[PDB]
């Protein structure tokens, strides 16, 4: 047979309007039966209706006009694009409506994509079942035949026949649960709002709810009976944020109910389905005592993210997958925005600032690609799911929110959504909304497009001569060729004048060079206030010194953000070479008076990275000298740490940082205190509570003794707190018993005492420290086929593994070895971004040493 | 523009006498030279061609008229062009005056510095000419074939005791303060055995029969050369009795040179040794120490006949004397030093040769040498040991008495002349009366690589015998002397010469078990048809003492070897060794412990820890009684205390029962005593090993190594430090030793070897070799015995295709030379062979260890 469609995209010809879907899922037998009624509308004359289906045993297919007589239509198949074509026995005329009915049988998914299912072991030793969905991106067509593209928005009637013991859920509220004569229940849910096919949702599980009503909408967290006590905070928070987003966006959450569900499975699909927000149990659970600081921040973030998406993504969808970064970028921004507004106390701007640092690092590589690309096949569609894009977007919106007013941003947003509700959008449409709120004073589209269409970010260079501030732009490239790179850069700047004459302004650098006229002569100048702009700034020798000297006199004239920024940049610029590593260590000598966590963490991140690179070569004196030096600057702040959980989240994070550093390197009191804490804890059979802020540190010091290691392993297999288990595992993997380390990796690959999902984390941890450095990479090498079977070549896990196991190499010999090995696999494995990023990194490492290593001896 | 373009000198001119006058300064490394060569032309030739390198020719006169010099440094030659035609039969006198620098690389005429007991910068100088280094010290006809007589005279300072081949004739105090020693005219000898030593030494001489035997050590260390003397005396007698040809020179000096990089050579009358290899203490040295000193003295002594008296013509036949010295090394000991049980060493060494010779990397010992560097290749223990092995086969095939007569004759028939390997075989032809060919027989051994697999089948009163190449993965035919032994309790034994691919032997009686190759006197591994293995396997269980320890250990080795090549399943190998509960002989127990450690270490590296730990618990369960009986002393015969070290070192290594604790108890005492309270030398390494497992013990031992005087104790301390499970200390050891920081660069190879045998240091040792390749190559040149040992020690446990690919790739990226190198192709071969071992044997093990 011949197929009438030879394209990845569906034709514009026919358009869905309504969807009546009835399903009969049998979770114990992991199969289902389904019936779809699709009301379409033709626009062009056609003799075929091409839409999406996969893994469907089609029982009956019937076509209609109005004539209530169902006419038997023939169905064609083409598995390559997951398409089916319906041959209609009557031509379909423009404007005319038609209704298609399809009946089918299918399997509930073994994987955790599509309509997936699993079984869990209840608190009663009683084995239970559960089914859910995860359609993003291309998985709704697995669940039911449909038009599976974001632009084809329709309404949905969802009906499932469940079993009485189960709570069945879906997008909309439950219209009618009507008992069937055999012990089965035919649940019906109200007809949905005009929405995208990938956002359709349903869940069948034995579940409890915790509920509350906010204005009209009834928010509800559904958890498994045995863990409903742990979703209190979840709801409490979803209340605060829903309030906020509705107030911010000024468009009201369009449904009467909002459900969040803590799925009891680690591999589970977590996403922002309209009204049915899915999450991994793990990522929603919170105990107001027994949980961590990072624990609060994490779930508070994920709720925000998934909620922000309700408006940015579900109400205003992207026409196609090439604009995903816009919706995830927005969600990832509101993630941190909303949290400053409501959870100011969390200090999540600290996390956001780190994220941004980490993004820039990965973006500045040759391996990086622009966020705005042309996406054709299912591979390029799945390639669009990477935090780099999400985070670059996030960053670009902050740069835009800081350039225009806070209030200007909001009103563009408000206009954007309102104007485009229940429609499909292109990236530009957002910029156009920004264009109009600026009274055409800026372009924004022109401006943003320089960021979105180009890889990487610019390096701004700054020179002060009198009252003249000279700005220069250039692509921040790390040595290893074109000049089309020009970014429209919102430069902010801050200054101190005629004795504590604080001044600040902003100016657009749309050209390769320019000059700012300063109102008066200044002692120092700082560009990119709070690193709100996605760029690195380099300074002329005397301008750097102007900042290096200021930090020594009073660093508090600058924010913790700016101060962290300077610490980041100088170390990055030392890497490039535009500044000697000396100056880098010069700038950070101010640290004695630094009491804010952000700059201290960044200094620690920089110095631990250098330490480990040198450690891995034979240079152990330099490595030690480096650590004693840094310890000296932070001696007081370290000696000031109480081993507790008291203080603001920020200063709680400072404790975990300063204590880990000090313990890792066994400096002063640290080891002995943690060991006493460890012994006491072991002695309680682990029944004594340890302060969450000092847990990992304490556990590590423990694991350094067979007794400790053994007890920890014991507790890992016994206890039930997953987060405590991860902190426990970190310690085990931080041992210096090469044999133990090996065992831990072997075990996780065999899924033996640790599940395979933990493997990358084990490899990352082993590979970081000296006794397991070569071990970790050898394990990766020799177990390559078993790894690639267990995580597909292109998954995030395998990228994590390759990075984790190789990023600390810095010799031509290792470069040779690494390359060789992937060349010895195939050419398709050796062409993978993660393999090319790997080898780019080893080169940059080699280049780092052959630029900074020899001079090192003579200081620190 | 130069006449002679060839490696080997012209036949035409020939040396007779040498007037060698040297004025060497010890402080400055330079010397003034004068040689007068009295020659004789055998053809009428226009120019004299000889060897000379690194010489500034002051005056070159020919007699009384000056002659024009020419140079071709590529061949290391110089040409003297004669005024007249040198007419055949006529003697002429060639005299050269030259300047040159005293060597530092411990080759040619070398020297060094050392600090005294009183801590002073004393000097010393010496020679190492073999093969090609006389050319550098003095011009001459530097080939072994050209024998002559040597009058050497060296101008020395008053404080130095300058030595040479022949005894000192005179000494005249010059007007400068300087003393000029002259040494007697030498016997007719090859240029490469000419030697001279200038240094501040004491003597310990003791007449035997006119010829004065003397051990020359530095002043402070004269107390340890007593065993040395005692031993040379005994041995000298022996060889004079056995070879029945009196040691020619009036003197015999064994000098203990005060450096670890000195050259040890069998120079006629002036035997050079590394200080360490002769120093012995009857209280504080172990059995291996005692064997080592005894063995080496003998080796160099055997040479005074085999390689000095009777020399070889060209370098290719080196294996012969070297093999003979190596055999005599073990014979002499078995006759006079009988209690040392050194046959255990000879057997072991035989086995290890066998393993290296069983590779495609192997070369036949009778190759042709033409290349400047092919000469250096002839220096490898594989050629010396093979030679040794087959000399042994021959001794045992013919009579011990027949053997001797063939020797005595050859030495007489060839005294002071230059031979070829065939000449030894010729000398065997007549003692056999041309019954046995011998000459054609030995040629089947020496001209083709490897050795035979004699497969055996027994049916009634007859045993069937086929032979083939022993290849692990072509037609090779050896003339194999098959000694065998059978068993109402009828202990019958016989030989049979097999010269064809297939054979059959007739038996007097039908027999329970047969055992081919008695005491493994023959350089072949024997396989049996299934029920013949079981026959031997049963006997070992029933009563193993019907066979010798030698036979027993031979079986142990053969079955495991075969098991790798797949002619036997590994289960059957392990089945054989199940008799070990009844074994009280050290020979077998070591060979089993060796075999099982190799498997254990191969497994452990691949991560099969349980399988590896089941393996050692099995072997332990067999040797349980023995281990438990042993005392923590030195009380026992040399063989039995060799067993003490073996059993205790096994049991401690794997933390089995009694050991760890007992050894830690002896550690904690010794450490507390600040290292003074004596430790039995048989438990020492095992005591230190257990101690070095703590940061306390490790740091103490380190403090000792840098501080204590005994090198023998030091080497036991380093092996323990390198036995630490902390990758940081291991890395450090290799690092420190490369920069020569607290451990000389000489010890490096030993550290890398030790580090990469254990799990924490396995990837670390090889990584260090790759990352310091260039640096390793400067310290030890390509083809060095050290760099071969390094590439082996760090790669021999890699048993995966990924490793094999990596190892290859690495060397390829170095050079085509580096990549097409003996040890580099060998290493890769060994990896595949490990790979092949796994795919044959790994899957089965789960079910039966
Ligand atoms: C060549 O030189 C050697 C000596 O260098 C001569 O050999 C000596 O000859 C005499 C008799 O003429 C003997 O008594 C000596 O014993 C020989 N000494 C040695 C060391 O061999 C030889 O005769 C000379 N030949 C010619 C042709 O003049
Ligand atoms: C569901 O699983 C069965 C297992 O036999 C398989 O054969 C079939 O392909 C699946 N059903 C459909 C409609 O794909
Ligand atoms: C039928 O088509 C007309 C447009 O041609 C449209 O206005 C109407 O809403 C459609 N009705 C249904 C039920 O699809
Ligand atoms: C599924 O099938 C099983 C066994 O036939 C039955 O016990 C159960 O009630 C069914 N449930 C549903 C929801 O169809
Ligand atoms: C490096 O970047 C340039 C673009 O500036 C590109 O053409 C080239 O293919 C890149 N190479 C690699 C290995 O990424
Ligand atoms: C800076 O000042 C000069 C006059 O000195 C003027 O020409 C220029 O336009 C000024 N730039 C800005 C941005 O105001
Ligand atoms: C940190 O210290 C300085 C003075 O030493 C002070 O001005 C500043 O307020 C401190 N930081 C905070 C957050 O209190
Ligand atoms: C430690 O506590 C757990 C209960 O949480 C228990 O299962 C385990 O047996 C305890 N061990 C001892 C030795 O009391
Ligand atoms: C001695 O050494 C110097 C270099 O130190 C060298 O130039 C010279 O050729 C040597 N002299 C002789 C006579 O060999
Ligand atoms: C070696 O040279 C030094 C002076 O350079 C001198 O004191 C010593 O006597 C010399 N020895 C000889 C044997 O020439
Ligand atoms: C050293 O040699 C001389 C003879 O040259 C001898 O008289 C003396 O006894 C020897 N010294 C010793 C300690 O044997
Ligand atoms: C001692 O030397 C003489 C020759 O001077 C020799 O005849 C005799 O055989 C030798 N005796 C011994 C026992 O070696
Ligand atoms: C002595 O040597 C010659 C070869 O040079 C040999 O042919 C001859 O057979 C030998 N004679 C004896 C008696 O060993
Ligand atoms: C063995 O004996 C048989 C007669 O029983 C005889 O024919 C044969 O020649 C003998 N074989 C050998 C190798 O002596
Ligand atoms: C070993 O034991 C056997 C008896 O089983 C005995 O004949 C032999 O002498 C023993 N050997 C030693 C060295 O103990
Ligand atoms: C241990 O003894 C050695 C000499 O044997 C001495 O040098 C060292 O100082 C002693 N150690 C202590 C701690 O006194
Ligand atoms: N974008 C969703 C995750 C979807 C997962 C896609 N496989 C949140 O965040
Ligand atoms: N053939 C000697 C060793 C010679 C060493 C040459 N570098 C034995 O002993
Ligand atoms: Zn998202
Ligand atoms: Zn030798």
């Amino acid at each position: 047979k011949l197929f009438p469609w030879a394209q990845i995209r569906l034709p514009t010809a026919v358009v869905p309007l309504r969807y009546e879907l009835s399903l009969h899922p049998n979770l114990t037998s992991m199969t289902f039966r389904g019936s779809v009624t699709i009301s379409v509308q033709a626009l062009q004359v056609t003799w075929n209706i091409i839409l999406h289906s996969t893994g469907h045993n089609i029982s009956r297919v019937t076509f209609m006009s109005v004539s209530s007589q169902e006419k038997q239509a023939e169905i064609l198949e083409y598995a390559y694009h997951g398409q089916i074509a319906i041959v209609a026995p009557e031509a379909l005329l423009a404007g005319h409506n038609y209704t298609l009915k399809i009946e089918y049988s299918a399997n509930i998914s073994s994987s955790y994509y599509g309509f997936y299912g699993f079984s869990y072991t209840d608190e009663s030793n009683e084995k239970k079942y559960f089914a859910a969905t995860q359609f993003e991106p291309l998985a709704a067509r697995s669940a039911f035949p449909c038009f599976d593209e974001p632009a084809f928005k329709a309404t949905f009637i969802i009906k499932i026949i469940r079993d009485e013991q189960y709570t069945a859920l879906s997008n909309m509220p439950k219209k009618s649960s009507v008992v069937l004569d055999d012990g089965l229940v035919q649940d019906e849910f109200s007809e949905s709002v005009k929405m995208s096919t990938y956002l359709v949702a349903f869940i069948v599980g034995e579940m409890k709810n915790l509920s509350q009503d906010v204005n009209g909408t009834l928010v509800s967290i559904y958890a498994v009976p045995e863990k409903i006590g742990q979703v209190h905070y979840a709801l409490e928070t979803t209340v605060k944020l829903l309030e906020f987003f509705q107030n911010y966006f000024e468009i009201q959450y369009p449904l009467k109910k909002l459900d969040l569900v803590a799925i009891p499975d680690f591999e589970a699909g977590a996403m922002e389905n309209w009204g049915l927000l899915t999450f991994r149990e793990e990522t929603l659970l919170y105990d107001s005592n027994t949980s961590s600081m990072a624990d609060r921040k994490l779930v508070t973030k994920i709720i925000a993210h998934e909620l922000a998406h309700q408006w940015f993504g579900n109400l205003v969808t992207m026409k196609w997958w090439n604009d995903l970064w816009l919706n995830e970028g927005f969600a990832t921004f509101m993630e941190y925005f909303s949290l400053e507004k409501i959870f100011k106390e969390l200090s999540s701007y600290e996390d956001f600032l780190d994220a941004r640092f980490k993004t820039m690092k990965k973006d500045s590589l040759n391996s990086s690609h622009p966020i705005s690309s042309s996406v054709q096949s299912s591979e390029q569609i799945e390639e669009m799911f990477d935090s780099l894009s999400y985070f670059k977007g996030s960053s670009l919106l902050l740069m835009l929110k800081t350039y225009l007013s806070e209030d200007v941003f909001q009103h563009a947003v408000v206009l954007y959504l309102h104007n485009h509700s229940y429609a499909s959008i292109q990236s530009d449409d957002l910029w156009d909304s920004f264009n109009e709120v600026t009274n055409q004073t800026l372009d924004v589209k022109r401006m943003m497009k320089t960021w979105t269409l180009q890889k990487g970010f610019p390096l701004v260079t700054v020179q002060k001569k009198g009252k003249e501030l000279f700005i220069q732009q250039e692509r921040f490239f790390l040595n290893m060729s074109d000049t089309s790179y020009l970014w429209h850069i919102p430069l902010s700047y801050v200054t101190e004048g005629r004795n504590y004459s604080k001044y600040q302004s902003v100016s657009l650098l749309d050209k390769k060079s320019g000059v700012i006229n300063l109102t008066e002569e200044v002692l120092w100048v700082k560009v990119n206030i709070n690193m709100n702009g996605y760029y690195i700034v380099h300074y002329a020798d005397d301008d750097w010194e102007a900042l290096i000297h200021q930090l020594k006199i009073n660093p508090y004239v600058l924010s913790d953000k700016d101060r962290a920024n300077l610490i980041n940049n100088i170390f990055e610029l030392a890497g490039l070479g535009k500044v000697p590593l000396k100056r880098a260590f010069d700038l950070i000598n101010y640290l004695g008076n630094e009491n804010h966590t952000a700059p201290i963490t960044e200094a620690l991140f920089q110095t631990d990275l250098i330490y480990n690179l040198l450690e891995k070569l034979g240079y152990m004196d330099l490595a030690s000298r480096l650590v004693t030096r840094v310890f000296k600057l932070l001696q007081n702040q370290i000696q000031q740490q109480t081993w507790t959980d008291e203080g603001t989240p920020s200063m709680r994070e400072l404790r975990s940082a300063l204590l880990e550093f000090a313990c890792t390197h066994n400096l002063g009191n640290c080891s002995t205190t943690a060991m006493k804490l460890f012994d006491d804890w072991m002695a309680s059979n682990g029944t004594q509570s340890l302060p969450t802020d000092v847990m990992t540190t304490v556990f590590k010091v423990g694991a350094k003794t067979d007794k400790g290691w053994s007890f920890l392993l014991g507790k890992y297999i016994s206890i039930g707190s997953e987060a405590e288990k991860n902190k426990i595992l970190e310690a085990l993997a931080s041992s210096e018993d090469v044999r133990k380390l090996y065992w831990l990796m072997k075990s996780s690959l065999n899924g033996d005492n640790f599940r395979t999902q933990k493997l990358s984390f084990i490899i990352r941890t082993v590979g970081r420290h000296f006794p397991g450095h070569l071990l970790a990479w050898d394990f990766v090498k020799e177990n390559w086929n078993k790894l690639v079977q267990k995580f597909p070549l292109g998954s995030y896990t395998i990228q994590n593994i390759v990075a984790g196991s190789t990023y600390l190499f810095s010799t031509k010999t290792h470069l040779s070895e690494v390359q060789a090995f992937f060349e010895n696999q195939s050419e398709a494995t050796f062409r993978l971004r993660c393999v090319q990023e790997a080898l780019e990194v080893i080169q940059l490492n080699i280049q780092w040493m052959e630029k900074n290593l020899k001079s090192l001896t003579w200081w620190l």
